[PDB]
DNA sequence: TGCCGAGGCCGCTCAATTGGTCGTAGACAGCTCTAGCACCGCTTAAACGCACGTACGCGCTGTCCCCCGCGTTTTAACCGCCAAGGGGATTACTCCCTAGTCTCCAGGCACGTGTCAGATATATACATCCTGTGCATGTACTCGGGATATTG
């Protein structure tokens, strides 16, 4: 049965910034860790948001704000900035 | 005087880094998968978000009124130092034991499916438990006066 991993998008990216460069298959691994432990953290503390609120949705504001909690510093403004694109291409 | 003695500049030789070149071996990138099952598009009947006075709760506000802050300097030893001594942390070697490789070999069990049940969800009726409110005392508190402990 199938598997599922997010390894194919990591490496697209990597051609969108080093059109020349590579992974190692154990180098794999560690990208294919990092990109689903932000995921969780993302998701618990978008729960958590809604339940203090006592909404039952999720909706975008509920997400900008726990990426604004969770990121460190420049990485928030420019994360904020960066998904405010994405969904403002989508709604059109 | 003397002598020379002590004195100050320049090619071998060895020993790390540094960068170069050789060749070869899996492991990476990519293809074709093919294959299939998820994404999508397309409806539906759907829940839950949301833009919006008003009762009004409390966040913020204009006063006076005092300790703890604020300021000084003596001193007090705290903290720093240097120098010496001893060993115990260190170095370099030789013998030694096993860490690691590979290879064979089995069955343990983690893997997987095949059926379909006791499970828990959902509704309606409902009674009851639990909250919010209102309401006496009982104590834990702040003060004053004296006894015991401890610092210098």
């Amino acid at each position: 049965s199938r598997k599922e991993s997010y390894s194919i998008y990591v490496y697209k990216v990597l051609k969108q910034v080093h059109p020349d460069t590579g992974i190692s298959s154990k180098a794999m691994g560690i990208m294919n860790s990092f990109v689903n432990d932000i995921f969780e953290r993302i998701a618990g503390e978008a729960s958590r948001l809604a339940h203090y609120n006592k909404r039952s949705t999720i909706t975008s504001r509920e997400i900008q704000t726990a990426v604004r909690l969770l990121l460190p510093g420049e990485l928030a403004k420019h994360a904020v900035s960066e998904g405010t694109k994405a969904v403002t291409k989508y709604t059109s």
